[PDB]
């Protein structure tokens, strides 16, 4: 495993964040950092790539000391899908293997959510951005019904601890905390094992 590439990404993102950019500058300059990471699929620990039959898995890879960001391996078993939901922090999503569909939503005056633009297909190597400022609400699904798809997510917080919400088609808001699938993180720092 090329865990040095993951270490490099974490270091460089933290370096960008050290210059205290606004969200727009951050998303713009971190976009190529993550695309470079997901351009080649040779680093993700198999532990953090494992699908589950009932639900997709969320494997935490790294959290910044000051929680300025977290890096999560998002794993879709065949045909799995999220409900419509928000994030409340900035996010960058890089596709690793397989593919996923992403449909942005927006609310009318009465609460009800509607698709607010074209559904997007994210191919391996591609990166998309989200945040409360530029659009925070979407529904995501595995683009395939016959395979496992994986995307790497970077959020502007410890996303598993962020209190957010899911929305029904009728617009019912329900409190949501995603948590994480792994009770143990991969050790990506023991260089003497490389
Ligand atoms: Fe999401």
């Amino acid at each position: 495993l090329r865990l040095d590439r993951l270490r490099q990404f974490i270091g460089e993102l933290a370096t960008l964040l050290d210059s205290r950019p606004d969200e727009s500058t951050l998303l713009a300059q971190a976009h190529p950092l993550l695309a470079e990471l997901v351009h080649q699929d040779d680093w993700l620990p198999e532990d953090c790539a494992r699908p589950d039959p009932q639900r997709y898995q969320q494997y935490l890879l790294h959290v910044d000391s000051r929680q300025r960001f977290s890096v999560v391996s998002f794993v879709w078993g065949p045909g799995q899908i999220t409900p419509v939901h928000d994030h409340r922090v900035w996010g960058l999503i890089g596709m690793l293997r397989g593919a996923e569909y992403s449909q942005p939503y927006a609310f009318d005056a009465g609460g009800r959510p509607h698709p607010s633009g074209a559904r997007r297909r994210l191919e391996p190597g591609e990166v998309e951005a989200l945040s409360p400022r530029i659009g925070d609400v979407h529904q995501v699904s595995n683009a395939f019904s016959d395979r496992t798809s994986i995307s790497i997510h970077v959020y502007g917080a410890n996303i598993g601890a962020v209190r957010r919400a899911v929305f029904s088609a009728e617009g019912e808001e329900k409190p949501f905390i995603s948590g994480y699938s792994n009770s143990r993180l991969p050790n990506i720092w023991d260089l003497s094992k490389e």
